[PDB]
RNA sequence: UUAAGUUAUUAAGGGCGCACGGUGGAUGCCUUGGCACUAGAAGCCGAUGAAGGACGUUACUAACGACGAUAUGCUUUGGGG
């Protein structure tokens, strides 16, 4: 999954982060209200967010190594 | 039949033996854990925030381990199938 994230454009990342967060929020809400029935989305969504933050941090590290 | 004499039978419960049960966790067998040592590396951290902890993190969850708001884990190189 991390292949295309290297290809993304450093702000598509930022928008995808908050979109994924909204997804996670709605999933937790419709889990608290007992109609979800597909509980494995939450884990992969969290890991997607982790992927995004990792690639952003190493982008910053590359920028600082350049500077 | 009358006298005189002898001598039983009962087990309320108990004793000994035998048989059959229960309780209890010794004995034997075993090892997941320990004791003493040999050889060879190393001898230990910390303001770039330590040793130790507290709170949290799994879809469901108490304890212990792992982890830290990127949370029952993330990226990458190399093995494996």
């Amino acid at each position: 999954k991390a292949k295309e994230i290297r290809d993304l454009t450093t702000s598509e990342i930022e928008e995808q982060i908050k979109s994924s967060k909204e997804e996670l929020f709605n999933l937790r809400f419709q889990l608290a209200t007992g109609q979800l029935e597909e509980t494995a989305r939450i884990r992969t969504v969290r890991k997607t967010i982790a992927r995004l933050k990792t690639v952003a941090r190493e982008r910053e590290i590359e920028q600082s190594k350049a500077n």
